[PDB]
């Protein structure tokens, strides 16, 4: 019987925590909140800590736990059944990817075509979108998404980009909220994650929504694409069977069960979704390093100079 520590959207986790319930018989707890906070909690928690499992929407979130030592290393059954082209890996192999989300700018067809989008994210920081562009200043794929500025355009870029947004674009506090913000015809287009649509869709059914995604591709920053994992903790009084919920996710059973009901990317080699995912080649992803604590923070730093924080 094990806790996860769940950052993953609650629909994504009561996936794969009832289909592993299903294959083990064993009950999974689950606490739901941001990674960020959670990740934090466990640091303060220590040899404390309830958390069997951590489970995020990002691997940065890992990344700091596992800079702070607090994760265990997993077997090289685990960590090789994602190991794939892109796919990020933890030195002390103490987490694992398990799936990847794109970034994308979702907008309103009745306002706009993808024609009258931007080739590349950079362009929204402008009087043009005044008023025009929603972001989100809390979202973990956001935080990456400057990361990845940085890196491809210099730190320079991604200020003047938080910058621009900041004065021209309108913040939300999720995602979803921003997706339907947008919906609500309150804003025209808006920076996510690609696997909210789906889920808005099937909800509300796909002739009842208004919104495309629009694909920047060409290695364009705004192409990004990110990566949630999950982690076994060292203070675990049940380690085994946390160590199997993680194998379970990376499986194939695991990854077809996620990737069933959530349209991200699954990172096993034995699995497609049938969500009908645009090809990950075809994104065009700006072939980015992991984000590492350092450039985490720095990016923090920004966000802060910014007036988002
Ligand atoms: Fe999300």
């Amino acid at each position: 019987d094990i806790t996860v520590y769940n950052g993953q959207h609650k629909e994504a986790a009561q996936a794969v925590a009832d289909a592993f319930t299903r294959a083990t018989g064993i009950k999974v707890k689950l606490n739901c909140a941001k990674g960020d906070q959670l990740a934090g909690q466990i640091k303060e928690e220590g040899s404390r800590s309830p958390a069997d499992v951590f489970y995020s929407e990002q691997i940065p979130a890992l990344a700091t736990l596992s800079a702070a030592n607090l994760l265990e290393p997993l077997p090289a059954s685990t960590i090789n059944e994602t190991r794939g082209k892109g796919v990020p890996v933890a030195a002390k192999k103490d987490w694992v990817a398990l799936s990847g989300r794109s970034r994308v700018v979702v907008y309103d067809t009745r306002k706009l075509s993808e024609k009258d989008l931007e080739k590349s994210v950079l362009n929204y920081a402008t009087p043009k979108w005044k008023n025009r562009i929603g972001y989100v200043p809390t979202s973990g794929a956001f935080l990456e998404q400057i990361v990845a500025i940085v890196k491809l355009k210099g730190e320079a870029a991604a200020l003047k980009w938080l910058k621009g947004l900041k004065e021209y674009g309108k913040p939300y506090a999720k995602n979803s909220v921003a997706l339907q913000a947008v919906e609500n015809g309150e804003i025209d287009a808006a920076l996510i994650n690609n696997y909210y649509w789906h889920a808005f869709a099937r909800e509300k059914g796909v002739q009842n929504v208004h919104t495309r995604l629009n694909f920047v591709r060409h290695r364009d920053p705004g192409a990004l694409v990110t990566y949630s994992g999950a982690a076994v903790l060292k203070s675990s009084q049940n380690k085994d069977e946390a160590k199997k919920f993680v194998a379970f996710l990376a499986g194939k059973e695991g990854q077809r069960a996620l990737t069933a009901v959530r349209a991200e990317y699954p990172l096993n080699p034995h699995v497609v979704s049938t969500f009908n995912l645009e090809p990950i080649a075809k994104l065009e992803a700006p072939q980015v390093s992991a984000t590492t604590v350092s450039e985490k923070e720095h990016a923090t730093r920004l966000l802060e100079q910014a007036g988002m924080k």
